């Protein structure tokens, strides 16, 4: 409606966590959320990425995944369940779809109950106070307010260059709200979102295939990123490394014929699916916005907005969090986080600047990949080899005994400074329930632990997080890890 | 055969592990295993409590139970699982014992390997520097050794004043090996034992009863402990409160009566079991070994051996270590890494202590409960009620959403130091994979974390373990926790 003490662009993760803090800090806050439709058509209610197209329902469809897993282990446990057990793409949607939509109501509900007022409207800058929104009706309004937040996300990236990718080619936007199965699935890239996707495709029995250019997981430890791979071809997933697309046409059957060059041998090949998923990075949610008018400044490099330490962009009333901004994890937690100390900085007296050190993750691949701190190699380049210490060992969870299952990859490593009494730098866990494990150890990293404090910490026993504390075997010794 | 550098009494976790290490700083080691069978004649392998009739069989057996709600949450997630689905004890045992027998190889290869002799000889004291050893064909063997380490364990205890106890109840030694189902099961004790066996038997499907005196889990925080037997009363185990046995009847039928009085009416009450199960604690193994005849010392009141900080008893070159020892945590991790510092202090030019303190726990119930440091009952016993803050949270695993599972009870609380920056005394988490999750959070109790250090590490999203680093409403503003 009119000016507000506070205008959040984008009803995400960051700005529904600020919008909401502002509210209970006694202010009047607006939030302009809007879902443009994916190039194939979906859209999704209140919450933003996280919420509908990201962790929660990626979360969900892999543990559809490790349920599968779950039912062959238990037949060795003594169920007597009837074996080659089928899985219904479309029961498993539904329930997760109904899950997302109670989200998009609970945030509506705790907006009303904040009142802040929440219009569902397509914002971009007319000037540095003041915002236009447009309705799906075609309809106009003008919102202005003292203080702005710009946490717009971002969306999926598109391919130039290969012809029929547009057309015939879904994203990670899409996945989560398919009406049918995708039946045969290439994944194209090398992501953690590639990854995640095509593990649960594989884990609930689909013939699923990833496309990689190059290394898995860039930026994340390579050795680690590596096991994963490995475990994930093991267990039924096919890779085509060192392949890029270059066309999709479409057959007379609907099925979809890919072509691609094969750099390992110089070919071209061919191959036909069901569907193509583009899973090669995400692109800032700013080209809408009219930035330029504004005065709000982007590096073009990527299209994110440039921030400070305090989350201000260029223009001083105006901030951006989350996914848009520059320099920041793409993360649910930082940008709830980050959005919460804004609101409390802005209208609480507080001067608290987010933490974005040492944040932890999990890849919630078919065997889940936890990490905090620096990977191995990051440690050597900050530091030397020499001033290094890392200690692995490979381990068999009990869970895996009885029920037959390849702990091969059930690998951890802790990497260190090397000086006494050898400051841990970077915890890398590949396992079970890893996202479980790690978190405690994150805070271990923030309170400064040592290996010296590893080593007097006690294991739970029986667990797979005890293996952690047990590490003894150094790299540098060159002693068997397993 | 002769003398030895090292002579250890009792093949178990510490015992194995003082001379696995003894071993391998190039010292000449014996150890004397041998397992008196129980009253019902159950007895096994090398290896001790943990590995033959402790945690690993009741972890085992735990997940068998998970695993058949794994299948319940499974048809949510679109597996069409056939619903009621059998389970079969038989097969289960099987399973769980073969995985026992290959710790016990496992441990038998390790002592070849090492070169440490093992003699199944039930020891006793003759002198402060030999023992006798008697095998299973009545032949007497004579071992002396510069140093001895009784590493006995303790084993389960009977009551006495309840004719028919002995005649015809089971321990959890019995448990773990029986050929069929115990059907109809009562579960005489509130310990964790008690609760944990109580627990997996009614996951499998057999209708169980817990009997308690008095509380669940003396000792362990009580509002945690109450939570964990509310969550086990609402899926499917009976509880007989303020109830204790008087007498068991065996029935022309091999059916059980069991007669008790009921304190909560003043009544005694009757019903009628396949099993009873005793777990009303332990005893040490220790009436057997002649400690009489070695200056030996234990305390009178438990059957315990009076230890050090160093492990030695009274007598100079003798040390005690696991459950037989005075004051130690009955747990398996403590009892390893007690044997392994004491083999190093002894063998190794280490000056290195065991730490006792703020060892970790995990017991493995339905809905497991894992802890670290103080309850807080201790904590304010300790530093007063004005000068703790206690922050809590009822939480909803995402995994139960889609499951429709019962959160009711998945309750976090974390106990601090009230003034600035709010030293960390003790974490209380109950929910999935609880073990996994207090793990590293034990790592920030040994570092000296603070709440202030909590509030600064940033969650893994979606997990459970993110909301004890998502803990910001404390008990004293008496606001809303869930
Ligand atoms: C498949 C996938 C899996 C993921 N898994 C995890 C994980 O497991 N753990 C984790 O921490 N993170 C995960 N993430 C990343 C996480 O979702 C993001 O880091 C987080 O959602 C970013 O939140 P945000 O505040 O920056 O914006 P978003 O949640 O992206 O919200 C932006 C909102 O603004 C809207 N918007 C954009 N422009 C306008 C405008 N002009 N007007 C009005 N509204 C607009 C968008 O439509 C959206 O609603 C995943 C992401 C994806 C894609
Ligand atoms: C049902 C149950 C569940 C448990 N769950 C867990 C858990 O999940 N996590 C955990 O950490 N702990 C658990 N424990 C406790 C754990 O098993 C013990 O704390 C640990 O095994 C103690 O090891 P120890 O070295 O003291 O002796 P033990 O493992 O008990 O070994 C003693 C060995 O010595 C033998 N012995 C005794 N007397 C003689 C003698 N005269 N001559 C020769 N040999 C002799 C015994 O038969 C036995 O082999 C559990 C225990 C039980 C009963
Ligand atoms: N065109 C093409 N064809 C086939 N496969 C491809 C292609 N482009 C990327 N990819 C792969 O998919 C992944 C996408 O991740 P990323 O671009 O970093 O994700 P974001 O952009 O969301 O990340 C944001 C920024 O932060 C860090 C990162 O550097 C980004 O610039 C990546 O590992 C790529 O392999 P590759 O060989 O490793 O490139
Ligand atoms: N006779 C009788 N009838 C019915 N129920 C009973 C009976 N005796 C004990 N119990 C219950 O079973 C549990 C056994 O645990 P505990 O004796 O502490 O185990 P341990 O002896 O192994 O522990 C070693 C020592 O360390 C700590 C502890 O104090 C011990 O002395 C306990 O919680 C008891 O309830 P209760 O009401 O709480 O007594």
């Amino acid at each position: 409606q009119q000016s507000f003490d506070l205008l959040v662009i984008g009803g995400g993760s960051g700005g529904l966590a600020c919008a909401k803090e502002a509210a209970q800090l006694g202010k009047k806050v607006a939030v302009a959320d809007y879902v443009e439709p994916s190039p194939r058509g979906t859209k999704w209610g209140l919450g933003g990425t996280c919420v509908n197209v990201g962790c929660i329902p990626k979360k969900l469809m892999h543990q559809a995944a490790l349920l599968g897993g779950m039912i062959r282990d238990a037949h060795h446990y003594g169920w007597e369940v009837a074996q080659p057990v089928q899985h219904n793409w479309k029961t498993m949607a539904e329930a997760v779809q109904n899950h997302v939509k109670s989200l998009n109501w609970g945030h509506r509900v705790q907006l009303q109950d904040r009142k802040v007022k929440y219009f569902n409207i397509k914002a971009s800058f007319v000037d540095e106070h003041t915002v236009r929104g447009v309705d799906k009706g075609g309809k106009a309004t003008l919102l202005s307010a003292e203080h702005i937040v710009i946490a717009t996300g971002g969306r999926p990236r598109y391919p130039t260059q290969v012809k029929g990718a547009l057309e015939y080619g879904i994203t990670s936007d899409d996945i989560f709200w398919l009406k049918e199965s995708p039946g045969k699935t290439l994944v194209v890239g090398a992501s953690y979102v590639a990854l995640e996707c095509a593990g649960f495709l594989t884990g609930i029995g689909l013939d699923t295939t990833v496309m990689m250019r190059s290394i898995p997981l860039r930026g994340f430890d390579q050795q680690m990123s590596s096991l994963v791979t490995e475990h994930m071809e093991s267990h039924g997933t096919q890779f085509l490394k060192g392949c890029v697309p270059s066309h999709i046409k479409k057959l007379p059957t609907n099925q979809l014929q890919v072509t691609w060059e094969d750099h390992a041998s110089g070919k071209e090949d061919t191959g036909t699916f069901d569907t193509v998923l583009w899973a090669i990075g995400r692109v800032p949610e700013t080209r809408t916005l009219n930035l330029e008018k504004a005065g709000i400044s982007t590096n073009p490099k990527n299209q994110k907005i440039i921030v400070d330490a305090q989350e201000a962009t260029s223009v001083p009333h105006i901030y951006a969090i989350g996914d848009v901004a520059e320099g920041r994890p793409e993360l649910t937690p930082t940008a709830i986080k980050a959005g919460k100390l804004l609101a409390q900085r802005l209208f609480g007296k507080s001067s608290t600047l987010m933490d974005y050190s040492n944040v932890p993750t999990t890849v919630f691949t078919p065997l889940e990949y936890g990490c905090v701190g620096l990977s191995e190699e990051e440690a050597v380049a900050l530091h030397g080899q020499e001033h290094v210490e890392v200690y692995h060992a490979y381990y068999k969870p009990l869970e895996f005994t009885v029920a037959d299952r390849d702990a091969s990859q059930c690998y951890i490593k802790m990497v260190c400074m090397r000086e006494p009494p050898q400051l841990v730098l970077g915890l890398h866990f590949l396992g079970p329930n890893a996202g479980e494990v790690t978190q405690g150890f994150a805070l271990g990293i923030k309170c400064g632990a040592s290996y010296a404090q590893v080593m007097q910490t006690v294991g739970i026993h029986p667990t797979c997080s005890e293996e952690v504390v047990k590490l003894h075997i150094s790299k540098r010794s060159g002693l068997e890890p397993t």
